[PDB]
C-alpha cells in the first residue's frame, strides 16, 4: 500500500544552491533505498515537495523532514491514501529551481503558483488551530461532521480594557493588544492548546481533558510573562498597565463547521463556552487572576493547592490555585491604570 | 500609470470549451482596443486570470468580469499598483488550458498549482468577510493599520440554548444552529450589515451609524422569521422551540487585523461590544426580544415607537426597545415549556 503527501514550507534563512543541491543528493540515495519517489520545488523562499511510496517509508521520512533545520512553517496540504500509480515513478527526488526558469510560456503558471501560495500562507494565520490540524493530517475540514467532545475551554482578556481604549490612542491600543495576543497564542500553542478565535480583547482556546495541568500552567505562564513585561518597559509604555484575567471550564462541546453558504466557521457549541467566559469576568471580583470549574480540577494530576471560591451563578463551584493569587488589589489597579493614563 | 490584478474564480457549470474560446476571442478584441494584456488559465473547474494596463481601463474591465455569469466565487488575490513593466506585453489575452498540458516536466508545477489553489479555496470559507473584502480591494491585511470607527454592534443568541444542548442529539443541535445562523446571516447581509463572527450560538454583527433603522429592521425580521419557522414545522422538530434575543449598542470600536505571525484574526475593540452582549442577555428578563442603547436610538430616523425600559446596570445606562419587539409570550414560561417539551 502506497501513500502520497504534499507539503509546503518556508526556507530557513538563506540557503545557497550547494546546500539545496546537498538536499537533492541525500534525498536521491535515501529515496532509492526506500523506493520513494517525488519532486522538490523551491520558489521565492518557499519549498514544495511531493512524496510517494509505502506508508511506513514515507511517514518515516516525513518525521525526519519535519525536524530538519533548513525549513520552517511546514504545512502538509494533501495526503492521498491507497494510491494505485506513482506520479513521478522515474524520479527518486527531482529538484527543480523555479526561480531560474525564465521560459516565457512557464511564467504564467510560475507567477500564479507564487501568488496563490503566498496568499495561502496569509490565510493560514487566520485559521483556527483545529482547521490547520485537520489539513496537516490530510483531512478536508469542510467534510468533517461535528462531534461531541470533552474540552477544557480557555478565556482570557485584558483588565480594565475599557479604560485603556478610552485613554490610549488607537495605534497604542493596537500595539498593546497585539503583544497580549502574541504572548497568549505562543504559550497556549506551546502547551498543546488550540487557539479558537479572538473576540475583542479576549483569547478563546481549548484543551483536551488530558491537558488539565497544561491549561493551568498556560494560565500561570501568561500571568507570569505579563508581570515580567510590566517591569521590563518604562512608565510611559502602555504595556506597563497590562493585566489579564483567565477563566477555564470543562464540559461537552460540539466542535465542527457551523453556519451557511454566506458564512461558515469553526465553532464550539456548549455550556462550557459560556461558563469559561463568566468565570473569566468573575476574576475581577476575586483575589485570583484564574478561576475554573470543578471539572477542570478533576482533569488535573499535578499537586496544585486548589482553593475553593464558593458557588457562583445552575450555580457552579469556582476553584483556583494558590499560585494564581494576585499580589495586588484589583480595584486599586484599575484606579492606578486610570490615574496613570490621566 | 498601470496596475496589475490577479484573481481566481469557480467555473460555472455547463461551461463548454467552445464558450471559453469566445471568452478569449472577445477578450483579445477588447483588451487590444484598451491596451490591456494578460493571461487566462483554467484547470479543474477554476479560472485564473492576470490583467494589467492603465488603472481606469483595467478597473472598467474587472467590474464587467465581476458580473459575468460564466464564473462565480471571484477572489482578487493580489493587486500591484504603478507597475513599471507589463508581465505579458505581447498577449492581449492568452488562454491556456492547463487540463490539456500533459508534458512531464510541467506536471509537477501543474499538480502543485491545483493542490495549493484547492487548499486556498478551502481556507477562504473560514476567513472573516472583512479580510476577504480587504484582499479583494488590494489591501494587505497583515500590514493595514486598524481604524477607530463608529459602529452599531449586533448581538443575538438562542433562548434556553443550554436546555437545547442538554436534551438534544448532536446532529439535531447542529441542524438547529445552522438554521439559526443561516436566517441571521441572510437578514443581516440583506440590510447591509456585516456578520463579525459566531461565538457559540451567539451571532455578532456590525452596522454603520447610517444604518440605525436597518439594524432594528434586521432584528425584527429575524424575530419574525423564527416565529414563522416555529409554526411551519411539526412539534417533534427542535425548530419548533427556537427563539432569540437581540441586543444593539453604538460607540467607537477599533476594527482591524490583530494577532501575530502564529495566529491572526479580525476583531472589534470597544466598550460597545460588551454593552450589546449585556443587553442581549438582558432580554431574557424583559418583555421585549430586542434591547438597545440611547446611541442606537439616535441613529434612527424612522417612526419607531421607542419604549424606555429604565436604567440597567451592565454606572447604569438607559435601555430602550421598540413596540414591535414586544413578546407575545412570557419568557420564563417558554423556557419551562422548552424544557418540558424535550423531557
Ligand atoms: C525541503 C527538504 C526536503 C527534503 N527531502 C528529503 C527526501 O525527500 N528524502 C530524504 O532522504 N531526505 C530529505 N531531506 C533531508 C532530510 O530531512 C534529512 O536531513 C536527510 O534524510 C538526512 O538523513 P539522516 O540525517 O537521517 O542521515 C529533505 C530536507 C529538506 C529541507
Ligand atoms: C473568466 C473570465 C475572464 C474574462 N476576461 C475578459 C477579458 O480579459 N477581456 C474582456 O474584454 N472580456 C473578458 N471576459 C468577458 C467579459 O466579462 C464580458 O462578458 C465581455 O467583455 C462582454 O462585454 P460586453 O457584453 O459588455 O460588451 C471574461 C469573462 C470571464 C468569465
Ligand atoms: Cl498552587
Ligand atoms: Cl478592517
Ligand atoms: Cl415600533
Amino acid at each position: 500500500m502506497m501513500k502520497r503527501l504534499v507539503y509546503i514550507s518556508k526556507i530557513s534563512g538563506h540557503l545557497s544552491l550547494e546546500e539545496i543541491q546537498r538536499i537533492g543528493k541525500v534525498s536521491i540515495k535515501n529515496n532509492q533505498r526506500d523506493n520513494i519517489t517525488g519532486v522538490l520545488l523551491y520558489l521565492q523562499g518557499l519549498f514544495f515537495q511531493i512524496l510517494e511510496g509505502e506508508n511506513e517509508k514515507v511517514d518515516k521520512l516525513y518525521k525526519k523532514i519535519l525536524v530538519d533545520d533548513r525549513h520552517t512553517n511546514i504545512l502538509c496540504l494533501k495526503t492521498e491514501y491507497d494510491i494505485t500509480d506513482r506520479m513521478f515513478p522515474n524520479w527518486a527526488m527531482k529538484t527543480i529551481n523555479l526561480n531560474e526558469n525564465s521560459e516565457l510560456m512557464i511564467q504564467p503558471i510560475k507567477s500564479l503558483l507564487q501568488t496563490i501560495t503566498q496568499s495561502h500562507r496569509v490565510l493560514e494565520k487566520y485559521m483556527p488551530a483545529r482547521v490547520i490540524y485537520l489539513i496537516n493530517q490530510g483531512i478536508n475540514p469542510l467534510t468533517v461532521e461535528p462531534q461531541l467532545v470533552e474540552k477544557i475551554i480557555f478565556f482570557s482578556d485584558i483588565l480594565a480594557f475599557s479604560t485603556l481604549t478610552e485613554k490610549l490612542p488607537v495605534n497604542e491600543v493596537v500595539i498593546l493588544v497585539n503583544r497580549y495576543f502574541s504572548i497568549c497564542t505562543r504559550i497556549i500553542s506551546a502547551y498543546g492548546g488550540e487557539v479558537t478565535k479572538f473576540i475583542g480583547d479576549c483569547v478563546m482556546a481549548s484543551f483536551t481533558k488530558e491537558q488539565g495541568d497544561a491549561a493551568i500552567r498556560t494560565s500561570l505562564d501568561i500571568i507570569s510573562e505579563l508581570k515580567q513585561l510590566r517591569h521590563h518597559v518604562e512608565a510611559t509604555n502602555p504595556l506597563h498597565l497590562l493585566y489579564t484575567g483567565i477563566g477555564l471550564s470543562y464540559g461537552h462541546v460540539i466542535e465542527g463547521n457551523m453556519g451557511s453558504s454566506l458564512k461558515m466557521d469553526h465553532t464550539l457549541l456548549g455550556d462550557a463556552v459560556n461558563v469559561a467566559a463568566r468565570l473569566e469576568a468573575l476574576t475581577r471580583q476575586l483575589p485570583y487572576a484564574l478561576a475554573f470549574t470543578a471539572g477542570v480540577k478533576k482533569c488535573c494530576q499535578a499537586q496544585w493547592t486548589f482553593i475553593n471560591l464558593g458557588a457562583h451563578q445552575e450555580a457552579i463551584e469556582v476553584y483556583t490555585v494558590n499560585e494564581a493569587q494576585k499580589y495586588y488589589d484589583t480595584l486599586q489597579i484599575t484606579q492606578l491604570i486610570r490615574q496613570t493614563l490621566e
